[PDB]
């Protein structure tokens, strides 16, 4: 599923994303933006033979099972492919996981580099919030 952006915005205020550890919600549309294009089946392959998953690109050596990264943890505790689903809530919770450890949205490198420090709030104006 490609989401549209203020429709990415209503779902991730439901499912709690909203000021989630103080990033108000236009960090979160910006991050899924700029890791997935908004699209929930993007996968990436990375030199060191793990994956990223999903609409905010969820690596597999740390935090869920793909059956080919050896030696990963499953610290979200689920098939990397649950991270596909045209329902985001597998994947919603396991980015609060992610943020919640010490290095909030700076875990996201598309937020690092292209979200942080800019007008965020642009990514959200106009919707029905
Ligand atoms: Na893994």
């Amino acid at each position: 599923k490609v989401f549209g952006r203020c429709e990415l915005a209503a779902a991730m205020k439901r499912h709690g994303l909203d000021n989630y550890r103080g990033y108000s919600l236009g960090n979160w549309v910006c991050a899924a933006k700029f890791e997935s294009n908004f699209n929930t089946q993007a996968t990436n392959r990375n030199t060191d033979g793990s994956t990223d998953y999903g609409i905010l690109q969820i690596n597999s050596r740390w935090w869920c099972n793909d059956g080919r990264t050896p030696g990963s943890r499953n610290l979200c505790n689920i098939p990397c492919s649950a991270l596909l689903s045209s329902d985001i809530t597998a994947s919603v919770n396991c980015a609060k996981k992610i943020v919640s450890d010490g290095n909030g949205m700076n875990a996201w490198v598309a937020w690092r580099n292209r979200c942080k420090g800019t007008d965020v709030q642009a990514w959200i104006r106009g919707c029905r919030l």
